[PDB]
C-alpha cells in the first residue's frame, strides 16, 4: 500500500507541471507543503510565474477556493477578510484553502497582526465567537526585502519553505514556452487524481507518526552546530528546526519510506537563508554535508587513514631487506647529480620509509612522501626540498642530503642519519580490515540506488552526490593494489 | 479589483461570480508612477504602451484645425461591424499560428542583448508571452498563416517603461530589423 | 477557567484604536480590558499613546 502512494504523486504533480517550464521546483514543493499544512515563499522580479502557481494547486484538490489580493500601502484589513454588516465572509479567507497575497512588505500594521493568529492556530478573531480556517496552503511573493529592523520579520521567520525563482535562460525550454497554447484557467488535472477531504484529514496525523533514525539526529545536531560558529552563517531559530522536519517527514511518505531518509536533507536549501548574501553560504555548507557526513564520505576516510598506518607500520620493522638504490650518473656537471628509479616507481605522490624514526619538527614520523615533479628538479639543478610530513600538513623543508653508498640520509635539529627506503610489492591482518570497510562502502552506495526515485529531489543534486561516492570508492582501491 | 478581471476575466459580486465581456481596455494618463509602489503591478501587465505626441506636420494641420466631421456620429458602415459569433471565433484561431525557427532566432537574441546591457529596461517573461498574441493576431489579419518577421515592428512600444528607456528600444529593434532580420548585416 | 488571550505585535505605525477596540463607547470585545492572559510583542517600537 505504501509502494502505491508514490505513483499517484508522480502523476499529479506531472499534470501540473504542464503550462510552465523550468519551474518544477516551484511546484513540487508547494504540493508537498499544501498536503503537509505548511507555507512557501517567493521572490523575484515580478513576472516570472508567481501568481499562477497559486491558482493551480488548487484544481489538484476537490473543494479549494482561489484568492488573489494585492497589499497596497494603504490597505485595509475590512478589504481583505471581508467587510463587517458578523463579517461578511463570503469567499475570503477565513473560508478558503489556497490564498494568494503579493506584495506583502507594505500591508498595514493590523493586516499583518491577524495573519499570525491563522498560521499557528488555524483560527480568526470573527467577532465574538472564533471560527476555524481550513488553509490548506499559504502563499507570499513580492521583490525587494524588508528592513533589517522592522515588523515583517515576524513573518519571514514563521515561513518554511524560501523558493529563489528567476527568469528562464535554456534556450531549448523556451521555445514551447514562448509559444504555449495550453490554457491557464482550465482544469488539466484528471478527476481520478484529485484527493477528497477524507484523505486530507487522514494524512495530516500519519505525517507525525514518521520515526526518526539515529544517524539522521547525527546529522541536524552536526549542521545546527556549525553554522553557530561561523559569524556571516545566518542565525535559525528553534521553530525553524522543528517546522523542517514536517516537511522532511512528509517527502518520505509520499515516495515510499516509513523512516526519514538522509537525502531528504537536500531540501533544508531554502529554509535556512534569509537574503541574497547568505543564499550561497547555506548552499555551500549543505553540499559539504551531503558529500562529507550523509552516506559516510568521510567517515570512512578517518577509518581508512587507520589501516593505511597499521599497514605502514608492518612495512617500516621489514624495511632492512630492501633498503633503497639510486642510480649512479655523475658525468660533467658541478655538482652529483642523480635520479629515482625508472619503471620500478611511476606514481606522482609516492610515499618513502625509514628505519630509524626521527623527531622532526617536535613530532614523530614514520613515512615521508615526495613529489615526482619536484623529486627531479632537486636531484638536478640542487638547492632546497620541501616534502610533507605523515601525508598531511604542508611541504616542509627537510635537510635531506645524498649519501656515498647511493641513499637518502635524513638529517635532523640532532644531526642523525636515516636511511630512507621504498615499500615493496598486502598482509593477512591489513586485508581482512580492509575488506570490512569496503564493504561498509556498497552498503551506503546501495541505499542510494534505491531512494534516488524521489520526485521531491532536484536533478543537479544526483551529480555532486554520485561523484563523491566514486571518490571514496577509488582510493580505497588503491592500497590494496 | 482590476488585477482579478484581466487574468481570469471575472468579477466577484458578494456570493456568485460572472464573466466580464471586456473586449478592449484603454488607459491614459499624463505622469509617471514612483518606482516602489504598487501601481507597477498594472504597467508590468499591459502590453501595448502608445507613446502618442502633438502634431508638427504643417500639411495635415490645416484640416485638422477647421474639422466638421462629428466625433459623436457612426462613421463605421453597418456592412463592416463584425457580429458576437464570429468574435469568439477569432479567440481561438490566434492560437494556432505557428511559429518558424527563422522567427525565433530574434526574438531569443533581442532577449539576450537587452539583458547585457545595465541600460536597458527589464522585460520579464510575461510580457514575452504576451507579445506573440499581438504578432500572431497580426498576421491573422493580413492573409497569412504562420508569424511574419516583419510583424517585430510593433515591439518598440511594449518593452520600455518610461522617457529614458524610449530611445533606448527604438534604436535596438532599429539596428535588428535593418540587421538581423532579413539577414541585412548577417 | 475563564482565561483569554490576546496575541498583538506593536507596529511603528500602530495606533491605540487597534489594540483596546475601535470606538463606536468602545468596542473592547476580546482584546485587553476584559482579557486576563495578553502578549505584546516588539513593545519596543510602539506609539507615544500606546505606552501612556
Ligand atoms: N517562466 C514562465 N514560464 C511559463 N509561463 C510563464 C512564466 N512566467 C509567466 N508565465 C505566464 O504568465 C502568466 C501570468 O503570470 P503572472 O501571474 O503575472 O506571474 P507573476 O505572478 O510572477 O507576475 C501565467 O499564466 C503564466 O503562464
Amino acid at each position: 500500500h505504501p509502494h502505491l502512494l508514490a505513483e499517484r504523486i508522480s502523476r499529479l504533480s506531472s499534470s501540473l507541471e504542464k503550462g510552465l517550464y523550468e519551474r518544477s521546483h516551484a511546484i513540487r514543493l508547494c504540493l508537498l507543503a499544501a498536503l503537509s499544512g505548511e507555507s512557501v515563499f517567493l521572490l523575484g522580479p515580478p513576472g516570472i510565474a508567481k501568481s499562477l502557481i497559486a491558482r493551480r494547486l488548487k484544481f489538484a484538490f476537490q473543494n479549494a477556493r482561489a484568492f488573489e489580493y494585492l497589499m497596497t500601502r494603504f490597505s485595509t484589513p475590512e478589504e481583505v477578510f471581508g467587510p463587517l454588516s458578523e463579517r461578511l465572509t463570503s469567499g475570503y479567507l477565513p473560508e478558503a484553502e489556497i490564498v494568494f497575497l503579493d506584495e506583502i512588505w507594505k500591508a498595514g500594521p493590523a493586516i499583518l497582526n491577524t495573519l499570525l493568529t491563522a498560521i499557528n492556530e488555524r483560527q480568526f478573531r470573527n467577532g465574538a465567537h472564533v471560527e476555524k480556517i481550513p488553509m490548506r496552503l499559504l502563499v507570499a511573493a513580492s521583490n525587494e526585502l524588508p528592513e533589517a529592523d522592522s515588523s515583517l520579520e515576524a513573518l519571514y521567520d514563521r515561513m518554511l519553505i524560501r523558493l529563489w525563482l528567476d527568469k528562464v535562460q535554456d534556450k531549448a525550454n523556451f521555445r514551447s514556452m514562448l509559444t504555449s497554447q495550453q490554457d491557464e484557467n482550465d482544469n488539466p488535472v484528471p478527476d481520478a487524481l484529485q484527493v477528497t477531504d477524507e484523505e486530507y484529514e487522514r494524512w495530516q496525523k500519519e505525517i507525525g507518526e514518521i520515526t526518526l533514525p539515529d544517524h539522521v539526529f547525527e546529522l541536524i545536531f552536526m549542521l545546527r552546530q556549525q553554522l553557530d560558529k561561523l559569524p556571516d552563517a545566518p542565525y535559525v531559530s528553534d521553530r525553524r528546526w522543528k517546522k523542517a522536519i514536517r516537511l522532511l517527514q512528509a517527502s518520505a511518505f509520499f515516495s515510499g519510506r516509513s523512516a526519514v531518509a538522509p537525502v531528504d536533507l537536500i531540501l533544508l536549501k531554502d529554509c535556512l537563508w534569509y537574503d541574497a548574501q547568505s543564499l550561497n553560504l547555506i548552499q555551500q555548507q549543505i553540499d559539504v554535508l551531503m558529500t562529507g557526513h550523509a552516506w559516510q564520505q568521510q567517515g570512512m576516510l578517518t577509518r581508512l587513514g587507520a589501516i593505511v598506518q597499521r599497514h605502514l607500520q608492518l612495512q617500516q620493522q621489514q624495511s632492512d631487506k630492501t633498503a633503497l638504490t639510486v642510480i649512479r650518473l655523475g658525468g660533467i656537471f658541478s655538482r652529483r647529480q642523480q635520479y629515482q628509479l625508472p619503471v620500478n616507481v611511476t606514481a606522482s605522490t609516492l610515499t618513502l620509509l625509514l628505519q630509524k624514526p626521527l623527531k622532526l619538527h617536535d613530532m614523530e614520523v614514520v613515512h615521508i612522501s615526495f613529489e615526482r615533479s619536484a623529486l627531479e628538479q632537486w636531484l638536478s639543478k640542487g638547492g632546497e626540498i620541501r616534502g610533507k610530513l605523515n601525508g598531511i600538513g604542508f611541504a616542509q623543508k627537510l635537510n635531506l642530503e645524498v649519501d656515498s653508498a647511493q641513499h637518502l640520509v635524513v638529517r635532523d635539529v640532532s644531526l642523525q642519519g636515516s636511511t630512507l627506503a621504498l615499500p615493496g610489492s598486502l598482509p593477512g591482518e591489513i586485508k581482512q580490515q580492509l575488506e570490512e570497510l569496503e564493504s561498509d562502502w556498497r552498503k551506503q552506495h546501495a541505499l542510494f540506488s534505491e531512494q534516488q526515485k524521489c520526485l521531491f529531489i532536484p536533478g543537479d543534486w544526483l551529480g555532486r552526490i554520485e561523484a563523491s561516492l566514486q571518490d571514496v570508492g577509488a582510493q580505497i582501491r588503491q592500497a590494496q593494489q
